């Protein structure tokens, strides 16, 4: 039996930060069913930070997360965090009410947020079909993220806080013992009071073997896939291009382009794989909206976005479930938000308030509490 202050279920995105902030004030020991932290949806993604995107409470999240990416703790990384990669939404449907109110609603949270017409927008992706092309809002703000560094950079910060990474170490079985959480693994036994819920699509079966009440959290798949450009087009400054109704999306990655059609399909959570009619709707409606060809992709693949039912995150105790603190829903969002969850859940976590910066972009405890959810 291994002891601890903290002990976290999943070395995802969700676990890493949220044991990076705890692994200042405690041991933390982080237990991670695969070989490697990143397989399932964190090594899945595609990277990218967008304020205006999600739920009020996720753009909040995202926004107070850019102090942080932009100015780490030293040590933590060896290159910027954050490449810049605008974004462009392009309205296809020729529907200038919701342009309009997108637009508005973007510029509210980001101020250089700028209204293109079709020309415009088309000078910025010259392979945009002018004659479907009706306006787009554009955020300069908008950024990659390498999600390699952030995340290893979390899982690297806990070591070197004396605490532990441990894969290979599926939790199966959870039961509360004499005032602490113990949780048997094939590989070893370990004990905290505060038992971190962050597995991802299975935070409601990990919840399971606690007997604790679940959230309701939905895995839903989203499929991607790369392609080659065609070869006399210099694409790779390009933003990255969203259709209004996020029907698809498309990005430079790599020297190649990454396309999805951003589904959101309800799964059970598993090794999710991209199915072929997922990969065909990308690349029809990328079709539709450009003059580029896309042969067979060269890569795709699937990952899981959680969501409960209000499509915002979660960070708190259980009700009724002392010690059980829950970080879950990170929906689309996970990475672009992972530093004020992770800061905000940790402080949570510890009884604390949040620090004055996330207060400042308006979070509280209210608004990330799984106890929220009425049934
Ligand atoms: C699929 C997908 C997701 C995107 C995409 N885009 C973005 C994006 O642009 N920006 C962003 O912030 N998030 C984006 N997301 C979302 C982002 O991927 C997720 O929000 C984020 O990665 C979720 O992170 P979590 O830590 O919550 O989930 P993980 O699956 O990475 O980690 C959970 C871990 O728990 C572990 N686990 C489960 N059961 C366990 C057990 N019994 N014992 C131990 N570990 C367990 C799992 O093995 C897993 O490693 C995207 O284009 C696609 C196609």
């Amino acid at each position: 039996m291994i002891e601890a202050d903290y002990l976290v279920i999943g070395a995802g995105i969700a676990g890493a930060s949220t044991g990076y902030w705890l692994s200042a004030h405690g041991r933390v020991v982080v237990l991670e069913r695969e070989a490697q932290p990143g397989y399932h949806s964190t090594g899945r993604s595609a990277a990218h930070y967008t304020v205006a995107y999600g739920t009020p409470q996720v753009r909040a999240l995202t926004a107070a997360s850019r102090a942080f990416f932009d100015n780490p703790p030293a040590g933590f990384c060896e290159h910027p965090l954050l490449s810049p990669r605008p974004e462009m939404v392009v309205d296809f449907s020729d529907d200038p009410e919701e342009l309009r109110r997108q637009y508005e609603s973007g510029k509210a949270l980001v101020p250089q947020m700028r209204l293109l017409d079709a020309e415009q927008a088309c000078s910025i992706v010259p392979v945009l079909r002018r004659d479907k092309v009706f306006g787009a809002t554009y955020d300069p703000t908008g950024a990659d993220i390498d999600t390699d560094a952030l995340h290893q950079g979390y899982l690297r910060g806990i070591r070197r806080n004396q605490g532990q990474v441990l894969c290979n170490h599926e939790a199966l079985e959870i039961r509360r013992v004499d005032g602490a959480w113990e949780v048997r693994c094939d590989a070893g036994s370990y004990r905290a009071a505060v038992l971190v819920n962050a597995a991802g699509a299975w935070c409601d079966a990990i919840a399971g073997l606690a007997g604790v009440r679940p959230l309701g959290l939905q895995p839903k798949r989203r499929s991607a896939f790369i392609f080659a450009p065609p070869p006399g087009i210099d694409c790779h400054d390009w933003p990255m291009l969203v259709s209004l109704d996020e029907s698809f999306f498309l990005k430079p990655d790599a020297g190649m382009l990454l396309g999805s059609p951003a589904n959101a399909d309800p799964v059970e959570a598993h090794d999710v794989q991209p199915e072929q009619l997922d990969i065909a709707t990308g690349m029809y409606l990328i079709e539709e909206a450009t003059t580029l060809t896309i042969r067979r992709p060269e890569h795709t693949w699937a990952g899981l976005r959680s969501f409960v039912a209000d499509g915002d995150l979660v960070a708190g105790y259980a009700a009724n479930a002392e010690g059980f603190f829950w970080v879950a829903a990170q929906g689309g969002y996970g990475i672009q938000t992972s530093a004020a969850m992770g800061e905000a859940s940790a402080a949570l976590i510890r009884h604390q308030p949040l620090p004055a910066h996330l207060r400042e972009h308006g979070l509280d405890e209210a608004m990330l509490s799984p106890r929220r959810l009425s049934p």
